């Protein structure tokens, strides 16, 4: 008469036991779903953590073929902001440089400058494009009580490039002319972008891009419970989020479920994400809810917070597998959120039953995340993760997503 | 509906069971089988890593009793060079001793030398022998545009001995004589091999030796899958290699299994393991197939990359039974290779169902492994690597391997 | 010794050269080692134009240096501040003298 459910396993509980193979690990497919309208090329999602996932980062991981999911912990209208910025970024255009005007003075000009780093300023006024100043025009004082217009390159000079010119024609011009700046301009003459020579020489065609509708970066952004939501939600969806996450600590709640039902009613044209769970029951609620994807973690880590200081949780590897399990026949996907803190673990939720994978430390460090063990680039970090999972796929021969989910074993082990 | 086929045990899991026991540690039989076609004297293979396994230790090795695989990090000729020199080597003979020549400058020999450690050089002319310089003969200039042919013992002196000559008619002629150097000749006077008297002051009659029909060393090779394999085993059997390995880190797969056949019916007198493994299902492919014996092990490393980077593994203990269980009446043995930290494990997975063991960094500090926590001699880890086994035979009352294999029982532990 | 002996301050006097001929591969090459690009291009002691950074990003050197029709030179002993002068209103870092 002491009430134990069952035993719960997580990820060192278990192994993946290989299977007959005839895909190599590079052959496999990794395409799966982040809600049942939402498709990403990769099982892979940044976490809503001010250490995380903002802009910076939220562009890398849709670029990668993931998605993030900017963070709450500032303003209403700079978590819209943040949004704004990923669902209007182009690659290597800064489509809102700094600039200057033909009556700023020399004195502001090199002070500017210092202040960012960079010397290169379009000459603009009231929107329109009339010049361009650079380190070369600085080299001389005709003598500094003079402004801008008397040693900026004048209008009637000035490469220019239409917006949403191929890098290549716009990569061209810049060597033939023998300059390193384009000005990105519109059929009036009003400065729409700068594009650098040194922007170019890097970054690709991102094949996977997880992209909207109208060919914009996906970007997600969490909301909590309690009273700026409504209005916290609006701005979001009016900059363009493509999945709003109702983020919290217990998601099998009447304020949860009341919130995610809010949502999913009055922006239809969104799709809403709802957490954090760790029970079949649970996922049943949110799902009829209207869940268009549910989030699965609840103490998932040995030393966090809820574990420790409530007492609570449950093994992530079972709470996966039982969300999963509950949600069968319903085209629900499911998000599995942590205690990753390898690649293997991340393989071994995918066989649980996850869709995709919530991470947060593994690219707290990364040179994307905010500020500032500093991990560099989002790149290797996100292409280890997957040569793990393309491993384990081989291993198991796992030809795709569907597939890895539903078809290897686990053995149990014990120390 | 979470995926388990059952609870796997590794080696610190399980304890062996003391039986009545009538014969001596002493006195058990070590003899046991690499292959349907291949006999080892001692239950040992050293594995395929540039760290472990090149010609020095696989002499070493088969001396012992056991056999050694030569690993593939090298160009294809220098792979098959290495089997070449096992499959031809003789106890304390350097059949392939650095020369000189009538005509070679006094200054090029002190040159030499320096260069190689030792002052002995048989003088030789187009294969002839035709005298011998050494030490005592450079102990004064004559004085220096001079050549070999002035200081060195003419042909008609030389004691020599015929190829094949044993090492006590040939350690007796070197005393008698009062000299330190054998120079081997064959029939027409040409020279064969040099041997000296401090190298026949060690190291016996290895009456366990394993060897082939031929009186010769056995040693066998890893080869991979794909594009130069095919003509990396042709200059492998060409070499004389006894069996040739396809060593994978997947071998439950088309391009392993289709390559175990491939070799088995290009090359049918060799004998030819498959691996690695860690399942019944993938033992019955390979058995039909055609493999000689099967190698098992995967993940069998608590920290080894296969369980961290991709989330897959069998421990070791739980893969040889279930692997033993499946080749029952085939009569194709069975490798363990993996895991293995002391001697104890060793004999766990004799008892468990291997036929031998494989390992790896046991072996990796030692003298005989390539280059350079150095071990010293590989004699001492074999002795007691065997020295545990016999114990273990002792304690279980085990006459012999095949009785190990089959007849003792564990205790399942705890902590 | 010479090498200090041949050094102005800043004049360079004797500086390393190019050929349109000399292959592009080998310029990039050079480049690398030297420190430095941007190098006049001579034939046999006629100078035909100049080979810089800029011109380098994109099989001899005929298609890519700048030519003489639209080379900036200055006559030797043309004073330094009019030769900055000069520099300036091109947008160049390099004169020949
Ligand atoms: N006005 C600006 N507003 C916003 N970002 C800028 C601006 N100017 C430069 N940047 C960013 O900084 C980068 C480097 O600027 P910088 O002026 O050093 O380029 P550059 O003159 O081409 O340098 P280099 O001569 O080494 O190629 C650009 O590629 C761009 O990403
Ligand atoms: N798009 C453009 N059209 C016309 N002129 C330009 C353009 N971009 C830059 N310039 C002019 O070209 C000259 C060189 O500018 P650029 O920014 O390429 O080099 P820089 O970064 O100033 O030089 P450095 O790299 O040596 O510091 C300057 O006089 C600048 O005003
Ligand atoms: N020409 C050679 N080629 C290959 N190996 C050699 C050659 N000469 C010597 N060795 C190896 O080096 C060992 C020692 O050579 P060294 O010349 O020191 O012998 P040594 O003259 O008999 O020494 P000591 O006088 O101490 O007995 C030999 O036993 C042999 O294994
Ligand atoms: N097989 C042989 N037949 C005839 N003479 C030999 C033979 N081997 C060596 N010698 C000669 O015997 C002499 C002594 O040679 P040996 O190699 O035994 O001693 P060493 O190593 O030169 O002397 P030490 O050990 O003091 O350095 C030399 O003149 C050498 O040329
Ligand atoms: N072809 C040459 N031969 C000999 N000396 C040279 C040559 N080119 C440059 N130098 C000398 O070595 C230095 C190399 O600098 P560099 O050629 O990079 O100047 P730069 O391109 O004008 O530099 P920056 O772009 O930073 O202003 C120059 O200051 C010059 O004194
Ligand atoms: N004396 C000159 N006359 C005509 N053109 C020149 C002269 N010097 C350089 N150029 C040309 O001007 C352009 C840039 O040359 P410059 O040496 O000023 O730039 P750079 O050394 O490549 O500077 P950075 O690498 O810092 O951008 C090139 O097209 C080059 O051929
Ligand atoms: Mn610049
Ligand atoms: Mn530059
Ligand atoms: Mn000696
Ligand atoms: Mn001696
Ligand atoms: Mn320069
Ligand atoms: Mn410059």
């Amino acid at each position: 008469m002491l009430r134990i459910s069952q035993e719960a396993l997580t990820f060192d509980d278990v192994l993946l036991i290989p299977g007959y193979s005839e895909v190599l690990p590079k052959d496999v497919s990794l395409k799966t779903r982040l809600t049942r309208g939402i498709e990403l090329n990769i099982p892979l999602v940044s976490a809503a953590m001010d250490t995380v996932t903002e802009a910076r980062l939220a562009i890398a991981m849709a670029q990668e073929g993931g998605i993030g999911i900017i963070h709450k912990n500032m303003g209403i209208e700079q978590q819209a902001a943040e949004v704004r910025k990923v669902k209007k970024h182009e690659t290597a255009i800064v489509r809102d440089p700094v600039t200057v005007t033909p009556s700023t003075k020399i004195i502001e000009l090199l002070q500017m400058a210092r202040e960012y780093g960079f010397s290169g300023f379009p000459v603009v006024e009231q929107g329109e494009l009339v010049g361009i100043v650079t380190g070369r025009d600085l080299r001389v004082k005709p003598n500094a009580g003079d402004t801008v217009a008397a040693i900026m390159t004048p209008k009637d000079k000035l490469v220019t490039a239409r917006e949403g010119t191929p890098l290549e024609e716009m990569k061209a011009k810049l060597y033939e002319n023998r300059i390193e700046k384009m000005l990105v301009v519109d059929e009036n003459f009003y400065l729409r972008g700068l594009v650098t020579f040194r922007d170019i020489e890097k970054a690709k065609t991102y094949p996977l891009a997880s992209k909207d509708e109208q060919g914009r970066l996906r970007v997600g952004a969490a909301v909590g419970t309690g009273a700026d939501t409504g209005e916290r939600v609006a701005a979001l969806v009016a900059a363009g989020v493509d999945v709003v996450v109702v983020d919290t600590a217990h998601g099998h709640s009447k304020g949860v479920i009341e919130r995610v039902r809010w949502v999913k009613q009055t922006f239809p044209d969104v799709q809403v994400i709802g957490g954090n769970i760790a029970t079949a029951e649970a996922a049943k609620a949110l799902a009829e809810a209207g869940a268009d994807a549910v989030k699965v973690g609840i103490g998932p880590g040995s030393i966090c917070t809820t574990r420790i200081v409530a007492g609570v949780g449950v093994p992530q590897i079972s709470a996966i597998a039982n969300v999963a399990a509950a949600l069968e026949g319903t085209g629900v996907p499911l998000i599995a959120d942590g205690g990753i803190r390898f690649s293997g673990d991340l393989a071994k939720a995918m066989v649980a039953g996850a869709y995709c994978v919530m991470m947060g430390s593994m690219f707290a460090g990364t040179e994307e995340a905010p500020g500032e063990p500093y991990k560099g680039a989002l790149s290797a970090i996100v292409h280890q993760l997957m040569g793990g999972l393309r491993a384990a796929m081989g291993y198991t021969g796992s030809a795709d997503i569907q597939q890895m989910r539903t078809q290897p074993q686990f053995v149990r082990i014990t120390g």
